[PDB]
RNA sequence: GGACU
């Protein structure tokens, strides 16, 4: 169970991934790829290379919530068929071209109640519910918080580890 | 910095 989990969060690091809609992040949960911005595609990338795994969790904006978690499998890429993702008013699709594949580990929400007492030391202490797209969590907040999220009933972590 | 609370 937490064993697996826990397995999987060791030697992690954690972005927190924002989305300003409901609909990219269930695309992204049927389909398991995403697309950001490119600033955090450039940190993503460094990131993926630099530990066994790299978490995006994810929250949409103004929800309340966390809506999961996932690991890269792969650094973002370019020149393949665009998602249909929905854009947001001033963003164009080329600024969502770099697309990432993910592998889900968590498609259960979380409210941001739950994680209230976990702060963010690379974040002012904020507590963890408040960060742009792309802020990093600190090891131990960002560990405690995926630790948090009800376990998903549908999701093997066999083809997870297979990949590490 | 063109998907913080």
């Amino acid at each position: 169970g937490t064993s697996k989990l826990k397995y999987v969060l060791q030697d992690a690091r954690f972005f927190l991934i924002k989305s300003n809609n409901h609909e990219n992040v269930s695309l992204a949960k049927a389909k398991g790829v995403w697309s950001t911005l490119p600033v955090n595609e450039k940190k993503l990338n460094l990131a993926f290379r630099s530990a066994r795994s790299v978490i995006l969790i994810f929250s949409v904006r103004e929800s309340g919530k966390f809506q999961g978690f996932a690991r890269l499998s792969s650094e973002s890429h370019h020149g393949g068929s665009p998602i249909h993702w929905v854009l947001p008013a001033g963003m164009s699709a080329k600024m969502l071209g770099g697309v990432f594949k993910i592998d889900w580990i968590c498609r259960r929400e979380l409210p941001f109640t739950k994680s209230a007492h976990l702060t963010n030391p690379w974040n002012e202490h904020k507590p963890v519910k408040i960060g742009r797209d792309g802020q990093e969590i600190e090891l131990e907040c960002g560990t405690q918080l995926c630790l948090l999220f009800p376990p998903d009933e549908s999701i093997d972590l066999y083809q997870v580890i297979h990949k590490m």
